[PDB]
C-alpha cells in the first residue's frame, strides 16, 4: 500500500564519511539562516577548504564519521511501526529524513515526498528545543524549497517545531542519568554533580530573542524534578567557536572549575540532541573527559547516554506525531512569534506558511 | 504567648522615601557578594553621590518611595496566621524582614530573632528564583553576621533558598496574567504577545555559572503550561546598568522590535519579584509602557498586576514553610553546588553554615 502519511525528520546532520567533511562545512558555510557573511558565496568554500583537516580529524578520532543517520533511520523506523498501528486512519506513514547540510538534504526529501504522492506531509524538528539556527532555518529551506522551484506544494504541511518537555522525552533522560548513576562508585554517587550540556549559542543570536535557552532550561528543570533533584547541577554550554562572546558558561571551563573547587565526579548530560554525534563522541568524551578531565585531576566523570536506539524514545516520537495529527494543529503558537529583533525576511514567510495551510 | 519559630523573609528592600536613596545606594554598592571593585570601601560612596539624584528622581516619578516594605509584611502576615494553623508543634511563628540594604538590615533582624528567644530559624528568601547576586547575597550576609559578632547561634538554622516552580506560586502568575488578558480589547486578545520581563544579569555573572536563567527560564514555562500555550512569548530581561555586557535581549529594545515588526498588543509579565518595586512601578509602567510605547506606535500594553497582597500568594508562603518544616530540609540539594566559576570565599561557608546544622 503506498505511503499517506509522510514525516519529515529535521536534523542538521553530519558528515557520513571523512569524504563528507568539505561539502558539509561548504553548506554550512552557505547558510543564510545560520550567518551573513561578505562575498559569502566566495568566502563559504575558503572557510570550509581551511577548516575540512581539522574536521575530518575529530571525525577520524570517533572511527571516521557521524553515526547521526544510523540513529536517526532506525527512530525513524520504530516509529512508523508504531504509527501505523496507533493511526490506522492516516497509514501507512513513512519517515523521509531532511538533513540541512548533508545528504538527504532538506531539499532531496521534499522531491521525494511530493514524487511518493502522499496526502499529508509533517516537518518534524528533531531538535526538541528551538533555535532560529536550527529547526528555524530547517523549516526555512521548506519554505524557499516551494518558492524556489515555483509551485505550490501538492500536500498538507503542517510542523512539530518544538516539544522540550515531552513527558517520554524527559523520561528517557532521567532513565540514562538514572543507569549513568549506577554506574559511579557506590561511595560517590551522592556527590556526583550534574552538567547539562547543551551547545551554545554566540550572544548576538541570544540577543536578538532566541527561544532556545529557556527551552532547554524548561528540559533541564522537568528532567531533575523527575529526579527528585537527587544531585546539584548546572546547565552549562559546549562548542562555542571563535573569538566572539557566546552564551556561557562554557561545559570546558565548568569541568575545569568543579574539579578546582573539589567537585570531581561530574555526570555530563547532553540535553540537546537526541543521538551521539560528533560533540559527544569527541568533544565530551574525549576532549573534556580523556585529555581535559584527567589533566584537572577528576576521579570519575561520565557521560549519560544519547537516546539512540531507547524503544522508550521512538514510542515519544510517534506519540508526538500522533497527538500533532489528533490536535490538528499546524504549529506551535510560539511558532506564530517571530524573534523581537528578527532581521531575517524569511522567517515571517515561513511561519505563515505554516499557520495559512488548508486543514 | 513567645514566639517560637521565626521566619526570616529576605529581599533587597528599598528606599522608603527620598531621604534614604543615599544610604540605600550605598549599602549596595559596598556589598562584595554583588560586585567586587578596587578600593571599594573608598569608591562606593563616591559611585552612591553620583547616583542618588537620578535614582531619586525615579522614585519621585512613582510617589516617591518602594513599596516593598508594605507587601512584605502584608505577606508576612497573612503568612504566619496561616502557620499557626497548618503547623501547632511549631507555633507561635513569628516574621521578620530582613533588608540588604535598608532597614530593617539582615542584621538587625537576626539581631532581634536571637533576643526573641526563638527555638528555629527559616531564612526564607523572597527571591523564588536563586541567584548569587540576590539571594546568595543576603544567605552570605547571615553566615558573616556570625562570624563578625564571634558568636554561634542561639537558634536552629535552615533555608528555603529557591522556589521556582511552587505550584502555587504559578497560580497567582497564571491567574494575574488571565486577569490582565481579560482586559486587552476582546478581538486582540489572541493576537497578544507575553513578555515575560526579569532583571538582566552581567554576562561576567551568567558565565561563572549563575542559576538565576535557568531557574527563571523554569518558572515562565510552568506558568505558559498552567495557560495551555494561550499566547506567545518571550522571556526578555530588564534594566542593565553601565556598559559592560549583560543577558538579552533587553526589554525595552524587546518592546521597540515587537512594535516595528506588526506585533503592538504586548502583556508584560514581572516573572521573578513577588511586590511592586520602582522596576514595575517606574521602568515598566512609565518608561516603557508610558514613553517608549508611545513613540513605537503600540496599540495596547498592559503590565500583570504583581502578586502584592494576593491571598493566594500568603498561602503559597505558608505552604512551601510548611512543607520545608516537615521534610526537616536544611536548604535544597541546589545550594550544595557552588557555581563551577565561584570567586567568591564566603559562598562555600555559607553552604556549609547550612548543610552542618543541627537536626
Ligand atoms: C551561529 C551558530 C549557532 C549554532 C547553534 C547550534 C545548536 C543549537 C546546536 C548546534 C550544533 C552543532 N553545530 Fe552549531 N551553531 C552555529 C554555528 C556553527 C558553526 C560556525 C559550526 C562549524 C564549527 C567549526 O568548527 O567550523 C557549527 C557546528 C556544529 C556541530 C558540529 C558539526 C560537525 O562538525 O559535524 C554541531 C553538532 N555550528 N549548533
Ligand atoms: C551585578 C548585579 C546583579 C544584579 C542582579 C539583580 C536581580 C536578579 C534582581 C535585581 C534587582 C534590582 N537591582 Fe540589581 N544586580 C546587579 C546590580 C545592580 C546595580 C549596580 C544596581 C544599582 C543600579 C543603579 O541605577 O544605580 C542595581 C539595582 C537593582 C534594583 C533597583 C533598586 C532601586 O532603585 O530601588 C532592583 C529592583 N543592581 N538585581
Ligand atoms: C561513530 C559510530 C560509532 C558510535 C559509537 O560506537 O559510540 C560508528 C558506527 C558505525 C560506523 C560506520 C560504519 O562502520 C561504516 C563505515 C566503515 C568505515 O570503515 C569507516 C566509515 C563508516 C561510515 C563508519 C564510521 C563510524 O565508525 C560509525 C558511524
Ligand atoms: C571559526 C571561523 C573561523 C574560520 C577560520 O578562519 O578557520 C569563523 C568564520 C566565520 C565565523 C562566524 C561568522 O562571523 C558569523 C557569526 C558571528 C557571531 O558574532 C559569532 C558567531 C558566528 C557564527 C561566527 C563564528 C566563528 O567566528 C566563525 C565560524
Ligand atoms: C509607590 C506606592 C504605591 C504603589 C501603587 O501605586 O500601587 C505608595 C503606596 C503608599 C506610599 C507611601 C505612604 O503614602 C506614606 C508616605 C507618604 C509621603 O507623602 C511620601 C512617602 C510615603 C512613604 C509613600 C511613598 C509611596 O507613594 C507609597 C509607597
Ligand atoms: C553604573 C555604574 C557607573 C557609575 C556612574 O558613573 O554613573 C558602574 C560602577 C560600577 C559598575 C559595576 C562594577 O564594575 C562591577 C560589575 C562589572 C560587570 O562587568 C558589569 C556589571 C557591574 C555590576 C558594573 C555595572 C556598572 O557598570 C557599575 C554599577
Ligand atoms: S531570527 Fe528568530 S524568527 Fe527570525
Ligand atoms: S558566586 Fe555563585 S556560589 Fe559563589
Amino acid at each position: 500500500r503506498k505511503p499517506k502519511t509522510g514525516i519529515l525528520m529535521l536534523n542538521m546532520g553530519g558528515p557520513e564519511t571523512l569524504g563528507d567533511v568539505h561539502d558539509f562545512l561548504l553548506r554550512l558555510f552557505l547558510d543564510r539562516d545560520l550567518m551573513t557573511l561578505p562575498i559569502q558565496n566566495k568566502l563559504a568554500p575558503a572557510i570550509a577548504k581551511r577548516r575540512t583537516p581539522k574536521i575530518q580529524e575529530q571525525y577520524r578520532r570517533i572511527g571516521g564519521g557521524s553515526p547521526i543517520k544510523i540513529w536517526t533511520s532506525k527512530q525513524g523506523e520504530g516509529m512508523v511501526k508504531l504509527l501505523d498501528e496507533l493511526s490506522p486512519n492516516t497509514a501507512p506513514h513513512k519517515y523521509y529524513i531532511g538533513f540541512r547540510y548533508v545528504h538527504p538534504l532538506t531539499e532531496e526529501a521534499i522531491e521525494e515526498m511530493e514524487r511518493d504522492g502522499l496526502e499529508r506531509a509533517i516537518a518534524f524538528t528533531q531538535y526538541p528545543q528551538y533555535s532560529c539556527s536550527t529547526t528555524g532555518s530547517s523549516l526555512n529551506a521548506i519554505y524557499r524549497y516551494y518558492n524556489q522551484v515555483g509551485r505550490k506544494p501538492t500536500m498538507k504541511w503542517s510542523t512539530i517545531d518544538r516539544w522540550p518537555t515531552h513527558h517520554l522525552l524527559i523520561q528517557c533522560f532521567a532513565d540514562h542519568i538514572l543507569k549513568e548513576l549506577d554506574h559511579f562508585p557506590l561511595e560517590k554517587r551522592s556527590e556526583v554533580v550534574i552538567l547539562f550540556s547543551a551547545h551554545s549559542l554566540p550572544m548576538s543570536v541570544v540577543n536578538r530573542g532566541d527561544p532556545y535557552p529557556q527551552e532547554v532550561s524548561a528540559t533541564v528543570q522537568k528532567v531533575m524534578e523527575r529526579l527528585e533533584y537527587c544531585n546539584p547541577y548546572r546547565l552549562v554550554w559546549q562548542s562555542k567557536v571563535g573569538p566572539m562572546p557566546w552564551l556561557g558558561p562554557q561545559t570546558d571551563e565548568s569541568i575545569k572549575g568543579l574539579c578546582e573547587r573539589g567537585r570531581k565526579n561530574i555526570l555530563l548530560v547532553p540535553i540537546a540532541f537526541t543521538s551521539d554525534h560528533i560533540e559527544t563522541l569527541y568533544e565530551l568524551d574525549i576532549e573534556y573527559s580523556q585529555v581535559l578531565a584527567k589533566e584537572c585531576g577528576v576521579e570519575n566523570i561520565r557521560r549519560a547516554e544519547s537516546l539512540n536506539g531507547n524503544p522508550l524514545f521512538s514510542k515519544a516520537l510517534a506519540d508526538l506525531v500522533h497527538s500533532h495529527i489528533q490536535s490538528n494543529e499546524l504549529c506551535s503558537k510560539q511558532l506564530t512569534l517571530s524573534c523581537p529583533l528578527c532581521v531575517n525576511p524569511v522567517c515571517r514567510e515561513t511561519k505563515s506558511f505554516f499557520t495559512s495551510q488548508q486543514l
